[PDB]
């Protein structure tokens, strides 16, 4: 198995259902962050070390290479952060692989990143976050790899993340570079609701007879999520409440 689907999009525009699209059409694994965080948060260190690599003044590009190739050993395709924000990489790795850049509203969009990815600081919700990962066994480690990966796609050391209107422009500049280097014959964007039809077009297969497009991991979701997982500390006993997501 290799890397035939490189998405681009960022956290929150639709990745967690294209994973699900992707593993419906290829009938192979897709990584996500939900791969770290239910299933291989040994992943987090490996993630963090890549990202620090990339801040050295002489970066071993053969070491990234490496490093991506091993994490995703048995995965046809990769979505949403921390890999989203190697897609250059990955296209060099990976030539005949084809990219995605799933798209949203950006004023929805950042409502939705700042209730499940990245609320300020002084929000007090993300105190209620962090109870929650705490009993996943989620901790500060987590949040640095994740806001390194964040900072790394937008190509910037110091910002300030609490700024909305920063937040917004870099959204915007991300989508557009995504679409500046990738060449449009290797790059599909979906937006939100697309559906099948462009994506198997794209991908050169059919549409899922009888199988509708994935619509999950809503920030509705993410806070039952969260509050339930503070109220009965313990996912398996919750598992339950959550179909089909996990
Ligand atoms: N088929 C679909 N149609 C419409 N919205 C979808 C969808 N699949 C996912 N989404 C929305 O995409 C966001 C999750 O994306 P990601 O998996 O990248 O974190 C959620 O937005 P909201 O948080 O605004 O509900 C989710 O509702
Ligand atoms: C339940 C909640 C309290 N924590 C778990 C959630 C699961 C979804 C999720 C997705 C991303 C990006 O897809 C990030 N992220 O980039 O940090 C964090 C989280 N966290």
């Amino acid at each position: 198995t290799t890397i035939q689907v490189i998405g681009a999009g960022l956290p929150r525009t639709g990745t967690n259902s294209m994973k699900k699209a992707l593993e419906i059409i290829y009938s192979k694994p897709c990584y996500h962050m939900y791969e770290i965080i239910f299933k291989k948060q040994s992943d987090i260190s490996i993630w963090q070390q890549l990202i620090d690599e990339t801040h050295k003044t002489t970066s071993d590009k053969r070491k990234i290479y490496n490093g991506l190739n091993e994490l995703l050993n048995g995965y046809i395709a990769t979505t949403d952060l921390p890999s989203c924000s190697f897609y250059k990489e990955l296209m060099t790795m990976y030539p005949n692989a084809k990219v995605l850049l799933t798209i949203r509203d950006k004023y929805d969009w950042l409502y939705s990143l700042r209730k499940v990815v990245l609320p300020k600081s002084t929000d007090p919700w993300k105190l209620k976050i962090e109870e929650g990962d705490q009993v996943l066994g989620i901790d500060s480690n987590f949040y640095k790899m994740s806001e390194d990966s964040l900072k790394f796609a937008f190509q910037k050391n110091h910002i300030n993340l609490d700024d909305d209107e920063i937040l917004l422009e870099c959204y915007d500049e991300y989508n557009r570079l995504v679409q500046e280097i990738v060449p449009p014959e290797r790059l599909l964007i979906h937006h939100l609701g697309d559906g099948w039809e462009s994506l198997c077009q794209f991908l050169n297969v059919d549409i899922p007879n009888g199988i509708s497009y994935p619509c999950a991991n809503s920030h509705h979701q993410m806070t039952q999520l969260t509050e339930q997982l503070i109220k009965h500390k313990s996912l398996d006993d919750i598992i339950h409440m959550f179909p089909g997501l996990i």
